[PDB]
């Protein structure tokens, strides 16, 4: 899930 990617950590 996106939250592992710090470039996808937003809202996560």
């Amino acid at each position: 899930g996106c939250c592992s990617d710090p470039r996808c950590a937003w809202r996560c």
